[PDB]
């Protein structure tokens, strides 16, 4: 089997992609956040404490007929950005871009932060990264790719994310006419449950590309580009006017700047992405300083090659017995 499913961006600045995803009989379709950086597949539902709610769709399980309460389980997250959600489980039929899995574990929110209940687009997420993060207690559960594995043509599914633009999550196969050149595959270590593969090094716009090795994780769920300090300084000195900023949270820039791209090194393949997509916009509406793309990673413990690098390539995820990453670009 495969599957097929466009991901669109929520708002302007592709702060997140969202995903249509029927789940339940009859289908019940929610607009998830594909997460290649966590592993639980949670929902806003008719459960969720209703002031926590704010224009999302739900998930009704009652009015599904294949739905079932997964008996004493419940599951709690916390996320990067300081966002958490937490509940109980049912499974169900979940079906992406034509392909189902029949015994999902769909985790039904009770509680979510306001992070979540702020933004209307997201009605929960869909988790990509290896089932042994999953949250599920006392009987962690797998997640949808998991699950889908072994009935797929290949076991793989591939990111294809826009600029300011849809793009495509795939399921159990390649789509060749997607990329351009070759796709350069590198190792994977699923020692910390994450797509974590080392990078080759970088270049900031037209230098010379530095040999360094990068340990990071390919997650779709992050939205920015976070790097060591080193790194992120020496792209920011190429931007006149930029500069750490404590108060804001990071690195702005002067929006009238013209930025240079990043490259980061795949092997000995390289993916360029453009200074445009770097540019995150005024930090608050009408300001003419803007928020980068590339941040510091120092303080987070881990590299995060998120949506910006991301987006500048065509993904697979490649879970064969031994995982892979391949990039190409497009």
């Amino acid at each position: 089997s495969t599957g097929s499913a466009t991901t669109t961006p929520i708002d302007s600045l592709d702060d997140a992609y969202i995903t249509p995803v029927q789940i339940g009989t009859p289908a019940q379709t929610l607009n998830l956040d594909f997460d290649t950086g966590s592993s639980d597949l949670w929902v806003f539902s008719s459960e969720t404490t209703a002031s926590e709610v704010d224009g999302q769709t739900i998930y009704t399980p009652s009015k599904s007929t294949t739905a079932k309460l997964l008996s004493g389980a419940t599951w709690s997250i916390s996320y990067g950005d300081g966002s958490s959600s937490s509940g109980d489980v049912y499974t169900d039929t979940v079906s992406v871009g034509g392909l189902t899995v029949t015994g999902q574990a769909v985790e039904s929110a009770k509680k979510v932060s306001s992070s979540f209940t702020e933004d209307s687009t997201i009605d929960g997420l869909l988790g990509l990264a290896f089932s042994t993060l999953n949250t599920v207690s006392p009987t962690q559960q797998k997640t949808f790719f998991d699950n889908a594995k072994a009935s797929l043509d290949s076991p793989v599914f591939t990111a294809d994310l826009g600029y300011h633009a849809p793009g495509t999550y795939n399921f159990g196969f390649i789509d060749t006419t997607a990329y351009t050149g070759s796709i350069t595959y590198t190792a994977v270590s699923t020692k910390q449950g994450f797509w974590e593969w080392t990078s080759t090094g970088y270049a900031v716009g037209s230098g010379t590309f530095k040999s360094t090795s990068i340990d990071g994780i390919a997650d779709t769920g992050t939205t920015l580009l976070y790097l060591p300090a080193t790194v992120v300084s020496a792209y920011w000195a190429q931007v006149s006017g930029a500069k750490s900023s404590s108060s804001v949270g990071g690195y702005v820039f002067p929006c009238s700047a013209t930025l240079p791209s990043f490259t980061f090194g795949v092997g000995s393949a390289r993916i360029v992405i453009p200074g445009d997509y770097i540019d995150f916009g005024p930090i608050s509406t009408g300001s003419s300083s803007c928020f980068g793309g590339i941040q510091s990673s120092a303080g987070i413990g881990i590299n995060i090659f998120g949506d910006v690098a991301l987006k500048a390539a065509f993904v697979v995820f490649n879970g064969a017995t031994t995982p892979t990453l391949g990039f190409a670009s497009k």
